[PDB]
């Protein structure tokens, strides 16, 4: 039912539905089955930095994650979002452990969507999450704490990412991000994050995604399925 | 119930109720009886701009009205909005007419709040408003047209400002408005208006408002309430 | 000397010289024969649109020019442009009549380069040059005038388009334009203007650049060479 | 000659020359001896954040500086800027040590002007410095360094700050921080700095100033007078 587009931060491989056998950040457009990824080294435990760029005139969407030492991993895919996305969505951040398990949390989130005519903006920019985030829907495990983060999936009181968990925090306002009136309708978002495990293998990342505005988690979204997709198609 | 605080844009001199002897515009904390006012010439038919400027540091709030050839009405008031407003907060534009009328007609809308602790951001832009406006609370009379306006009040088919209207424009995201860690916490706001009367005299005018998420239009507070406030205490 | 990079918006089909044999928007590397370009209708007296669209990640360079009216002319071109400029550049817009003339009046341009690490960032809006506009750059013909506009080529005292004009404004700042520890090196510049001809075919259009801080007008750049080469190159 | 605007972070009391009796903050209008300050409590070796916000229609200058624990200090004073500074402004960082030394380490510093009609803006943001910062009059003893700070006073080999220090990073681009018909005319700037001292006692501080362009370091202005006056008139 939902029409998702995402920036995947996959730290799981699962192969056997398209995933390469690396950890890796993905395009996803309207299906898990990435269109675009780039093998990407997860940092276990350090501050990461994911950037989403689209602008309606080159039409190629763009991500980049990157660490403090520099490792920086970045995909690009020729898209264009008109096709895709209702005109009014909603943008927000999801996360899934499944059977291995990871801390999803997000430092900071940060979006900017413009239109440009022949100019409507949001923007919003958290550096600081609070406990009672009015401007936030949280949906299944995504809880905001009092230390200023966003944590997607479930934690254990003790510091430990809970398996099965899937946690989305979209922004409350729709955005309107094409209006096919716009010369240019672009969007960037920003967020940094935080993936920590000390399971065998983490699992299962963080997207940025762009839905219709009613869009909630779909059913068992959990693990792989990258709290995005009802199924692996 | 709701806490109000806002700027009016007043064309109607309701001298009973505290506003001077002629068209003004006032900043207003919790009572439509201004707390500061400043005589302002409408001009009719023109499109105008408010401005309306706060920051925790200065802790002064002021606008200013002005027009095309340059008149310019400001008004400002020391307040701490941190004592006054909860810390969340939606903001929004307000219309009136009573028994006498005029065109609330808004023409863009923007606005930037920023707490800077020891940043979040929200900013919004509307240049344009669409006929199906999913970041927009309407209420009221309140409509958004084709021809990328927000009508705050009534207009009849032909052109004309229909009396006792009251409609307002919320954007949809509460903002964080203080937040007692915040070094700075400032919000900026600046619209366009167009207020048209061929009335004997214009009337109500046009108010930007900040209030309680959950805020809407109060009981019978048409004409001189200017959609805020449900008596003129 | 110069190295450049620039959106060309031409008016007058150099065919002799790579022009396509209609006006055009181009996107010059270092050479005034476009990497690629698309047809581009100009709009005769009509106050157009220019936006540029550059980020290090899509490694696409876009800009797309507009008319209220809708029609649009778009082009891109994948460069990484890390390899062409230096690290500081000067930013600025560029025009010529050679032959044949036209109004080259710049309405408004505005410029934002950010560089986002592992931010710094210039931004600057005009929508109103004045006379004496102490951060640019004015080279050649370029005059800012007191009706707010700046006009890059001679206009003659009773309205009129010059011939063999060149004119450049630069602003005043250097940027920075790439760093190579930066993850996302991102500009977007947007232009407004008004090319008017009553001549029997308008030249040679405007020109949105970058380039090496001390880049200067070339010897013999007016007409087709758009201010930016010594050459046809 | 020069008109100065300033800031001050005074860490050292020149009680003789106006100083309270403690650290202060202070606005500076065109003296030294500040207009109006406020005790501040300088956080020896910590991180601080100034920020200063301005705009033309409360005409309050204001200014606060906190550290990350969250003491803060904030000073504000209500002065028509345009009757004070030329219409073109360069702004600035500026610091002093006399007989008694400190770090005066700039980690980041933003400026925002805007110029809103009846829009013209410059912003930039440095949240790392760069040894050949193309954008930045670095003047006296300021040196930028590859560890991207902008270090105001000159500091020893070996970690520390020498005395008898002055040194002031402006930014390149004059500011059009008033133009009479701009309805709102505002900048805000914000700085993080770095005061360290072994010394008996700190000194002298760090300002934020606005000054006509051509600006440079008065003669003997090291010490008390903060780089930004020829005496303490
Ligand atoms: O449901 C199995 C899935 O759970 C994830 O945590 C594992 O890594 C695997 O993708
Ligand atoms: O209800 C009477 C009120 O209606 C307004 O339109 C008049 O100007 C007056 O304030
Ligand atoms: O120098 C000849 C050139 O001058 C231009 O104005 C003409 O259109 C042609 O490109
Ligand atoms: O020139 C004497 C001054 O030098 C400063 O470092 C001392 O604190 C005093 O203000
Ligand atoms: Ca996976
Ligand atoms: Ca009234
Ligand atoms: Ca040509
Ligand atoms: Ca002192
Ligand atoms: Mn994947
Ligand atoms: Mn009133
Ligand atoms: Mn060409
Ligand atoms: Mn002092």
């Amino acid at each position: 039912a939902d029409t998702i587009v995402a920036v995947e931060l996959d730290t799981y491989p699962n192969t056997d539905i398209g995933d390469p056998s690396y950890p890796h950040i993905g395009i996803d457009i309207k299906s898990v089955r990435s269109k675009k990824t780039a093998k990407w080294n997860m940092q276990n435990g350090k501050v990461g930095t994911a950037h989403i760029i689209y602008n309606s005139v080159g039409k190629r969407l763009s991500a980049v994650v990157s660490y403090p030492n520099g490792d920086s991993a970045t995909v690009s895919y020729d898209v264009d979002l008109d096709n895709v996305l209702p005109e009014w969505v909603r943008v927000g951040l999801s996360a899934s452990t499944g059977l291995y398990k990871e801390t999803n949390t997000i430092l900071s989130w940060s979006f900017t969507s413009k239109l440009k005519s022949n100019t409507n903006a949001l923007h919003f920019m958290f550096n600081q999450f609070s406990k009672d985030q009015k401007d936030l829907i949280l949906q299944g495990d995504a809880t905001t704490g009092t230390e200023g983060n966003l944590r997607l999936t479930r934690v254990s009181s003790n510091g430990s990412p809970q398996g099965s968990s899937v946690g989305r925090a979209l922004f409350y306002a729709p955005v309107h991000i094409w209006e096919s009136s716009a010369v240019v309708a672009s969007f960037e978002a920003t967020f940094t994050f935080l993936i920590k495990s000390p399971d065998s293998h983490p699992a299962d990342g963080i997207a940025f995604f762009i839905s219709n505005i009613d869009s909630s988690i779909p059913s068992g979204s959990t693990g792989r399925l990258l709290g995005l997709f009802p199924d692996a198609n």
